[PDB]
């Protein structure tokens, strides 16, 4: 996996399961081309989004459907979703873990980018 | 002031100063209409974006140009910007403070929402 | 005011009010000497803990009673408290704001340190 | 592993490697009995701290030596260390992941507690 997403729940202290994730690549359009999507697993992880071959350098957006997550739990959320937009390179490290820690009125997001 | 943005720098333990912020409102179509913009002051705060009258119910997006901020310090950060998207005033007028704490490869963001 | 504490609630998008805070200073031995205490106001802020004169160089510990806070809301949180331990004034007097954002199983904490 | 520690670096976007971690249990003394310790691995993880048998219910403290970490990197830090103090139970879920995301003037910490 050149790209994976991991989502944590700060209210329950658990992985955030069954969270919808959409990934997009910016076109020469400056519009957002759908690129990959999935639901987080029982461990709050989404793997298998793309391959090294297709994950070329460019700007990518990862959209995490946080509002549907909290609504399904019966908790009132603030944000429509959590978006992470970043340039994916070739020069440096190649595997990207985008992590998000979720609360109803806050979220933190980080990237772990390794060889 | 119904919409304020506060930005902190987690590397230096300081306000994040001169950070560009653009605000947008979603129309009955789904494109983002420009709504307000400004840049953070010496205290890392941006005020005076809007008024109670103008700040009606809707979906808003607050985009904070974190990349130019880090690049000005010589750092190539992970994110292009930090965007915060939320429904506002759907149960009546409220005051919203949108706060972001920034690191080169991470940021956290929280909202304080109060009823005046 | 050289030492202020600000506490936010990430579940409700609000200041964390009536949160107990105890501050301690480490002695030339390694036990923690009580230094100041208070509880956060309606805005989630606690001021007036100390003065420039009294707040000399040393290692300080700010302990925020997050567990009583959550328990008062019916929640059994993960942490017993959140403790923030830091050297202060080692290069001259500064003003320190210690901020904590709280969730039942998580918290973040940051310091804004300024030179008056 | 009933207990593990995972530490992330928010400045470099990597695991925090070679971070010293000390764990303590509160005695009837209200003093802090050393319980386990270790350095984080290349993946920012510390495993093998204890066993289900010895990890009985009680209050535990996890101390992460964040200042030594930043000093070794030549970056000025604010905190002496990051401490996490929590009660470890029997009633509910049994495996504890204590995660910390580190910046020089901030840190976030969460627990993922599962069966
Ligand atoms: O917990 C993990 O497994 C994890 C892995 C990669 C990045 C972050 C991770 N947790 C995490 C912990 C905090 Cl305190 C904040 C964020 Cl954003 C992620
Ligand atoms: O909100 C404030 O006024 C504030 C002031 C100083 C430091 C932090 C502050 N908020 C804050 C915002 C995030 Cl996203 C995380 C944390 Cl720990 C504090
Ligand atoms: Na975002
Ligand atoms: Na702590």
């Amino acid at each position: 996996c050149p790209l994976m997403v991991k989502v944590l729940d700060a209210v329950r202290g658990s992985p955030a399961i069954n969270v919808a994730v959409h990934v997009f690549r910016k076109a020469a359009d400056d519009t957002w081309e759908p690129f990959a999507s999935g639901k987080t697993s029982e461990s709050g992880e989404l793997h298998g989004l793309t391959t090294e071959e297709q994950f070329v350098e460019g700007i990518y957006k990862v959209e995490i459907d946080t509002k549907s997550y909290w609504k399904a739990l019966g908790i009132s959320p603030f944000h429509e979703h959590a978006e992470v937009v970043f340039t994916a390179n070739d020069s440096g490290p190649r595997r990207y873990t985008i992590a998000a820690l979720l609360s109803p009125y806050s979220y933190s997001t980080t990237a772990v980018v390794t060889n």
